[PDB]
DNA sequence: CGGATCCG
DNA sequence: CGGATCCG
């Protein structure tokens, strides 16, 4: 995959926002829009970006096994590189280049550890998953875990959680 | 099928 | 820091 400007990476985001779908016991089913999150260095607005990086919230649990495996873009032809139910890598092509394209789901219960997980920087989450480590705690993706059992916090955005775990919100830009 | 190498 | 995917 080529590198692209922000500007770039935000006009495929833009076009893909219409047009996911995946294939469901042989039917077509579109992802929405309010469905799909930027995240990774797009969300962190930087300058160039390696790649293009969707969070995908997906509804139901039984969903998982159909989503990524299946997934689907209108128009834009495309490889596999790896996929699974969690990540999937495709190489898309866009304006006669080849670019790489991450998708990674979240469970709706999951969505702000996963945000908060998939915005990054690595070195930003590395310190706080750190922090919370020598507490006893365990921060992932999919939630906060004590003793391996999930600690239900009283949260519903990124931001809430940010502030629960005990660490003052950046805005994606400023997470170094 | 698990060490290697991806992903943030 | 913590987790996902598959080449070989
Ligand atoms: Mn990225």
């Amino acid at each position: 995959g080529g590198m692209l400007t922000l500007i770039q990476g935000k006009k495929i985001v833009n076009h893909l926002r219409s047009r996911l779908a995946f294939e469901y016991n042989g039917q077509l089913i579109k992802i929405l829009s309010k469905n799909i999150v930027a995240v990774g260095s797009l969300r962190r607005e930087e300058k160039m970006l390696n790649d293009v990086d969707l969070l995908i919230i997906v509804p139901e649990k039984k969903l998982l096994k159909h989503v990524l495996p299946n997934i689907r873009i209108k128009g834009l032809s495309f490889s596999v590189k790896v996929c699974g139910e969690r990540k999937c890598v495709l190489f898309i092509e866009w304006e006669k280049k080849t670019y790489q394209l991450d998708l990674f789901t979240a469970l709706a219960e999951e969505k702000p550890y996963a945000i908060f997980h998939f915005t990054g920087p690595v070195s930003y989450l590395i310190r706080i998953r750190a922090a919370l480590k020598k507490k006893n705690y365990k921060l992932n993706q999919y939630g906060l875990f004590k003793n391996q059992t999930l600690v239900p916090l009283k949260i519903t955005t990124e931001k809430e959680l940010i502030k629960e775990l005990g660490f003052t919100y950046r805005i994606p830009k400023k997470r170094l």
